[PDB]
């Protein structure tokens, strides 16, 4: 296992999304939904003049995934993936610019809600998570998985778990006082609010 501190940066906006007052939590959904949505529109560009790189999964879509055994809320997609340098480099996210300017905004009136105009969506899962673990596959690498419980750190290591086939899937190990964001109806009322017209099928699965 490797241990990775967060550039500072990142590492702020962290602390400044678990430590700041916002009741509007349930937004992480829709910034998740969005960055699995980005990583299928790049495999589906991909796949037009390579149709090889569909060998892995022809079926683009995403999946949530409730456990209240676990309290664990999981978001799948068969995206690009991403290599093990793209897991370090935050994700494949342009983190470090992206939290300067969305320090910026709120510095002048913008909300927290906002954080994926500034490509940092991913970050906003620590309005709900105390611990998220991030497991992934790329065409071009090994399947890895990544975790942070925020603190300035976070690991790497390779995931020998269930083989996926290509893509990522955001493992959100809820806060206690979180678990709404398990129950059916409420997963439901979020993704007809903020998702409605992702253009990939999204289906919640049944506990
Ligand atoms: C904007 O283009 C990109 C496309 C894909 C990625 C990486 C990626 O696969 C991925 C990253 C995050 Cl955090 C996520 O919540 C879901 C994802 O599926 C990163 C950038």
């Amino acid at each position: 296992v490797e241990t990775f501190a967060f550039q500072a940066e990142i590492a702020q906006l962290m602390s400044l999304i678990i430590n700041t007052f916002y009741s509007n939590k349930e937004i992480f959904l829709r910034e998740l939904i969005s960055n699995s949505s980005d990583a299928l529109d790049k495999i589906r560009y991909e796949s037009l003049t390579d149709p090889s790189k569909l060998d892995s999964g022809k079926e683009l879509h995403i999946n949530l995934i409730p456990n209240k055994q676990d309290r664990t809320l999981t978001i799948v997609d068969t995206g690009i993936g991403m290599t093990k340098a793209d897991l370090i480099n935050n994700l494949g996210t342009i983190a470090k610019s992206g939290t300067k300017a969305f320090m910026e905004a709120l510095q002048a009136g913008a909300d927290i809600s906002m954080i994926g105009q500034f490509g940092v969506g991913f970050y906003s899962a620590y309005l709900v998570a105390e611990k998220v673990t991030v497991i992934t596959k790329h065409n071009d690498d090994e399947q890895y998985a990544w975790e942070s419980s925020a603190g300035g750190s976070f690991t790497v290591r390779t995931d020998t778990g269930e083989p996926m086939g290509r893509g990522t899937k955001v493992i959100l190990h809820l806060k206690e006082d979180q678990t709404e964001y398990l129950e059916e109806r409420r997963i439901k009322e979020i993704v007809k609010k903020h998702s409605q017209f992702i253009g990939y099928p999204i289906t919640l699965f049944v506990e």
